[PDB]
């Protein structure tokens, strides 16, 4: 650790970091070097956003400080996009942002911008480095606060700095707090929860991403209580695998007894969710528990709220709340949950399996038999979000989730599945892209060549900004600016030197889409198909879909449902 | 005009805007059916950087509004790359930031950002609407703000606000300030500029940008006091051609005896430029006129600070300067000048039509050549700005000029060639792509498709982050992250629908590139360039490259030129 | 110039600087130290914010480069209100923030901010210091920015950097561009105005600030084309003085028939103005001469635009302007002025010399004939802006006004005394306080006594946030929070040992007030008024108040107007 450059890289080397994923040049040309000489990969892409979103997957996989680096002004700019995806998500991110010559700061010089101050609504802590042994302190400060939980931390660095003598060891000494505490309740709280689950007659449990650690406490209480549990698209992965008291999703996408099992309980209990649909969302008799007090009534009223941690706060209450012996609740919405799925197959479904272009839903439901039990899928923002919520299904838990859920960028897709894969290439990666998603970001398909990462990205091609089409059928606009013509993604990756298949019939999908995610190696599978494959109840407005009308609603988009249908009907069966 | 959406398209059409760039969605919906019914043009890109670069383009070449315009949190965060752009640039553009319902506004909603506070260094006007009878006034003013000369305006609009009524007409109805004043400089300060001038026995100009409509008055003045006439990158396009004065240009990239003129004349008057690069000016005794005082001084030590317009200040100073009937010094100069681009002739460009792989050089020698004398050309930051800059010509000045040449981003040539093709399809636009710029935005190759602009990419296909390599080089660091495996463009504008051409062997260049330049459409030429054409002296070192070495300098990158000789020679013949 | 703190101050004072204002501590100690070596005067101040303002007027008096500092976080923190002032008036300040030690920033240090993040709103140029050699280039830039006009530039320092060597001298050793360039406007443009003015059969001129210098011109072009000239209250120092079209002033302080004038004529022409009250203008046949072309419509719909200096586009236009032969609109207008104006003074100042409280309209009656020719006034914000804008005249144009017209801060009368006062201890500097502003920074009393600024402060002390009780008045909201019990800032004055007077009969205002501005030292004079001195028409709506009402409107705060009465009867002369 001679030069800041050395003693920052062997830092990132000390902690376990296995590779950067970054674009050289100017002012990071003597970090690179470094990287050179470490034991550290270093992940050329072909647009710095790639980098960032790649960045935040990879730390989303391995729970461990993932890296992205960028050049002076217009490199580490091209991160923004990525750093918000990546922080809205919670990802442990290190953003190394180059900067230029120190002595240039302030005088209008050649790519001059103040990162500094660009990159504060997308990170928890973002300083500039003024000299080497003021860079070592920032850069543990970063590290620590971004491995706490607080988000994206990013790192300023002008070039000059770089080449400056190393710190003295004082800060990259320290070791990394990386644990999680475990967060009990306020007494008061815990108790006010007691009382208000023992005084209703029927309670429902809402559960989002915060139930990530508490699948055995939210199912002992389920049985306990005989509580229904629903969740946000957020808590889908960790709660409706293999349980008997599944009632479906709510919001838009949603499907099943969910907004009816929440809205017609006597209590319903928010469980680690920030679902911001309120208008799907009872007001009468609500808890929360979170482990982010700021984060409680954000939105809906919350009469008894517990700051705290989901399996935690279980477990403490669990021996005052009292057993529940009447499931009336329960079964009566169990068996409408069941009913409303089988609705749902059946009325936009059947027979959709021979129509041309292809049904996407048709697709997913093939591509959930098709893939993996342990498989990571990357989903682009758009329809390829409904056909993930209704179609992707995670048996076992084995299954990981990477997307754009919360700050909703397109293009997140494929540098996703760049960061997912490059954790361990022995592990399937599907990314559902979508055909805009694809095309705002079409050079990375340079990249997964460039690192021959084994993905799969699965175009859904048709042609249109499908979630966009959908917008302007529920406004009654007439549709413009959505469709265009028809591009070959197949013929794209194959002129990239990336092994592809180009789907038209539905009666090929199961085959070709079997060949291809069996080929050892990367594969572009472009599927042909229908833009017109919606169904929106006529009562849906456009202030419904922008998320800002406050009336009431149990309204979800049409389409079907897949093999979510076969816990819904085992769990009728067990009733006893 | 009904609703603020309608009256915003009203306004812009009134104001005569032809198209807006950008990718339709969510919030921006209400904007799009609107330019739907209106005569403004809908030009769909595949990301929403594209269009801010395509919009900064087009106002470069109208001298007109322009107008791009995006969706809600991630739709309008991709703008700022193009932003930044068109800002350095001075271009006159409306960005329209779609943004979230106002209503979910502080709730962290789903892809909440602050657009408002995230655009105030890309911009010289950035507001928040909130009501349509204020949305109308920002409106105004962010337009008025950028027609009088400050840059990128941010209109951010919460989607839901577009829907409400429009404002009552009155700033709507308002002209537009957007004529140009004549800025006569303070009596004081030209009368101490009057006084240098008399004094010195020798004097060198050195003009930049913003001599863009001063070319008489500079030519009539350098007559009067025999002045050689030297230019910054920005000046090369405006006083290059046709001038029986000129001597070349300074810092890395240059040419010619400009660097020793502006350093041996008893006087160096600096008009309308901000040229960085303080180690290749002199400090003893400088004069600078420049339109914005607060760019005076700047770069270098000012005795004679002028704040005024080129054109004006030259015309009022002129019957006060005494006419120098000696030419020694710009004789000496103008033969030094044709000797030294001899020599880079000589010493780099022997047997260069031979050359394997495909020297750079070579090839803009034969696209200066060959383009239309009208032709606009754009040029992708890197290598190409050294080829654009010593082989690119501008004679009669019919021809144009778009790059990236103060904000300095890679990715910038296609989408401006796609915005300054729009104007006129008529007219030649040529890309020079560099295959790290190209592979970053990758996805425009399918907007140009889409629009059949027919505009010709030439991509320096050299394998290679040029510019790096040669950053690493300079420096004595390992050749590290900068060469990657070959790509083949060709094949992929080809899978993309568009008419490509691959040039390996030099002897095929000039015959290639003239069928492609002349075919009715769209046409990426792919030419495989040599990474290793770079000729750096040794004495270059890495904080020279970077911009921080304070130690005078005459040095320049090995390398030839070429057209521009013509004229140096022929000023030699004309030499009393 | 051996450390970047000398070569800061031997550059300074190169340029000029005559006195620093502000208050040493830690990181601004060494650059304080290079203040006392130098003949630059450091200005003790026992609230930083006051330093800010004390620069911001002492530049809009001398026309030069004035400076404040302050220490690390909290010190320069406190120079934010006055910043805000000082740029929204268009001062040319040089803010030096002194900052936390650059090896303890990014680390939440004892005391650490962002004052480099912080100023960007109040400032044309802020940027931080993070060495010698860059410290001299940002201080050039910092420099040449405001001296260019571009408001208030801050340079952030941190403490350790003020101790390292100093920049080679390259950008130090430059000469500063404080020219005023010649600003003549697009030919095009002057030339659709030349037409809409040879149209018109009536014009009206409507003056700001930027007639500064145009004073001949816009008088020139009125006897030319006959056009009655109303003001802005930025542009009554310049325009109302000795001018034969003399109309008065718009919005809700404004007096006369100058809204009259301009929603009346066929052409109405904003010069060097940016009069932010809609409602009173009109929007059908309007020009805008303005120098920043950014600025142009932002009020109302402008059909003419013209970017450009006020003197240099009158200048140009002339030649092509036709003579008016007819006055009709012109002599209708200064009837109506003058009409108005006597109505005005039977209606609100009848026995105002034995009204109790004090009448707030006689004592600025009075202090209008007290005050020396060549006055400094300085104006608290608040119903001291009503006061100043129709009774304080100035007769030859000698006297000066600083106020906080634009920011609009209460407290800035004595802090704005402090520094115009200081620029030349021989001229009279009159500061009208408010009570509310005066006790907002009570402590800078201490700084008048401590460097014997002999400055006259007259408290208009009506135990009253007096413009909120307007306020509350105008929405009908029943009277709370504004009113409380008196204090007595004779007394205060005196215990801080500065010589005071305590005025509460009306009958010894002249004799007290004229016994007071004679003294040779400070004076603190008292003086109790009426706080229910208001007259307010029964149709002026909360939305009005407030500057957000959309209707077009003629209606002015009641009240009577002063001395101007003389130059409007005057012009009725050859009726
Ligand atoms: C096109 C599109 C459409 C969408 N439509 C829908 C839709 O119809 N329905 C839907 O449900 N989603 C939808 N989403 C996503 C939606 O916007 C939200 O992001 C999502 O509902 C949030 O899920 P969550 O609550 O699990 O996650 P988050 O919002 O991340 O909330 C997790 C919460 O748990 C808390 N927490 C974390 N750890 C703990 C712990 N140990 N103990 C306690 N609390 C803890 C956190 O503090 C946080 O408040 C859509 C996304 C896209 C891209
Ligand atoms: C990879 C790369 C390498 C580069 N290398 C070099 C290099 O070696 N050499 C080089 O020269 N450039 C180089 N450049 C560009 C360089 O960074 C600057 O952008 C350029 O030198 C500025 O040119 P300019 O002074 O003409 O323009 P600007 O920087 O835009 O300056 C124009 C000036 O004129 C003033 N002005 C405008 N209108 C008027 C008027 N009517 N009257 C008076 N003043 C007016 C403006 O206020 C401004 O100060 C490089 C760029 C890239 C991308
Ligand atoms: C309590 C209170 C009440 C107020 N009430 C009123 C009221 O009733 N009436 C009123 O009039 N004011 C009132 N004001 C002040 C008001 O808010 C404005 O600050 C004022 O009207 C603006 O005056 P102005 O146009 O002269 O100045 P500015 O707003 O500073 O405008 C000057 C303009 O001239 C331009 N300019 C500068 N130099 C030149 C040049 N050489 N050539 C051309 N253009 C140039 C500038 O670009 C600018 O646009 C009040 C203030 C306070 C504190
Ligand atoms: C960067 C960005 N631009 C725009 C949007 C708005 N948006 C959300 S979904 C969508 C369409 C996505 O199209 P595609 O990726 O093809 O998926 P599809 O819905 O057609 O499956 C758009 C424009 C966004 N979320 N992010
Ligand atoms: C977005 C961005 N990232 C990084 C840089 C730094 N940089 C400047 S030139 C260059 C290489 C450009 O390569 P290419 O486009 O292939 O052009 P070449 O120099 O090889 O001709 C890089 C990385 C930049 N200017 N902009
Ligand atoms: C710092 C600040 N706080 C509050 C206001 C709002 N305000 C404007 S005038 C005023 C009352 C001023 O009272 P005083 O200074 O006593 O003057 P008066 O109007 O009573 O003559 C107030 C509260 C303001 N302009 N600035
Ligand atoms: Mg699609
Ligand atoms: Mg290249
Ligand atoms: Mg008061």
């Amino acid at each position: 650790a001679r030069s800041y450059a050395e003693q920052l890289i062997d830092t990132l080397e000390a902690q376990g970091v296995k590779r950067i994923y970054g674009l050289v040049g100017d002012s990071l040309n003597p970090i690179v070097d470094a990287v050179r000489q470490s034991g550290i990969e270093w992940v050329h892409v072909r647009n710095e956003e790639a980098a960032a979103f790649a960045a935040g997957a990879e730390s989303l996989i391995t729970g461990e400080l993932a890296v992205c680096a960028a050049s002076c002004g217009p490199g580490n700019t091209h991160l923004i996009q990525g750093l918000y995806d990546s922080h809205r998500n919670g990802a442990k991110v290190l953003a190394i942002a180059s900067h230029i010559p120190s002595a240039q700061i302030g005088s209008t010089f050649f790519q001059e911008t103040h990162p500094e101050i660009l990159f504060k609504e997308c990170s928890g802590y973002c300083e500039m480095v003024n000299g080497g042994e003021q860079g070592e302190r920032i850069l543990h400060h970063a590290i620590q606060s971004t491995m706490a939980g607080k988000g994206v931390s990013v790192v300023v660095i002008p070039g000059d700095i770089a080449k400056e003598d190393a710190g003295d060891g004082t800060y990259s000494n320290s070791t990394i707090s990386s644990g999680t505490p475990v967060v009990f309740p306020d007494p008061t709280e815990a108790a006010a929860l007691v009382e208000a689950i023992n005084n209703a007659k029927s309670v429902t449990l809402f559960c989002g991403a915060g139930v990530k650690n508490a699948r055995a406490q939210v199912l002992e209480l389920a049985e306990k209580i005989k509580s229904p549990i629903g969740h946000a698209l957020g808590g889908k992965q960790y709660i409706q695998h293999e349980n008997p008291f599944e009632v479906g999703m709510s919001g838009l996408l949603g499907y099943g007894a969910c907004v009816d099992a929440s809205n017609e309980a006597d209590l319903l209990i928010l469980l680690g969710t920030d679902f911001p649909y309120s208008d799907f969302l009872p007001k009468d008799n609500v808890a929360q528990v979170d482990i982010n007090g700021a984060h409680i009534g954000r939105r809906t009223t919350v009469k008894y709220p517990v700051t705290g941690d989901v399996a935690a706060t279980i477990e403490n209450i669990l021996p005052h709340v009292k057993e529940k012996t009447d499931r009336s609740f329960l079964d009566r919405m169990l068996k409408a949950h069941e009913r409303k799925l089988s609705s749902v197959v059946e009325t936009y479904t059947h027979n959709v399996e021979k129509h041309v272009p292809i049904h996407p839903e048709y697709v997913a439901s093939i591509l959930n038999e098709l893939a993996d039990k342990d498989a990571v899928f990357t989903v682009d923002t758009g329809m390829c979000n409904v056909w993930h919520a209704r179609y992707i299904e995670n048996p076992e838990g084995t299954r990981d989730f990477v997307g754009s859920f919360r700050h909703g960028t397109m293009a997140n897709a494929l540098p996703h599945a760049i960061g997912a894969q490059s954790v361990d290439r022995n592990r399937q990666v599907i990314a559902m892209c979508g055909d805009g998603g694809l095309g705002m970001l079409l050079g990375e398909l340079l990249t997964v060549k460039l690192h021959k990462l084994p993905l799969k990205a699965v175009v859904f091609n048709n042609s249109s900004l499908g979630m966009v089409k959908l917008e302007m059928l529920v406004e009654g606009q007439p549709e413009f600016g959505t469709d265009h013509e028809e591009v070959n993604f197949a013929d794209i990756a194959a002129a990239a030197g990336i092994k592809s298949v180009r789907i038209t019939d539905p009666t090929k999908v199961r085959e070709q889409l079997a060949d291809a995610l069996a080929y050892p190696g990367p594969v572009l599978i472009d599927i042909v198909t229908d833009p017109n494959a919606l169904s929106i109840p006529p009562t849906i407005t456009w202030e419904q879909v922008m998320g800002f009308s406050k009336a009431a609603t149990r309204t979800v988009f049409g389409g079907g449902v897949g093999a979510m249908i076969d816990l819904a009907r085992s769990n009728i069966r067990n009733i006893p």
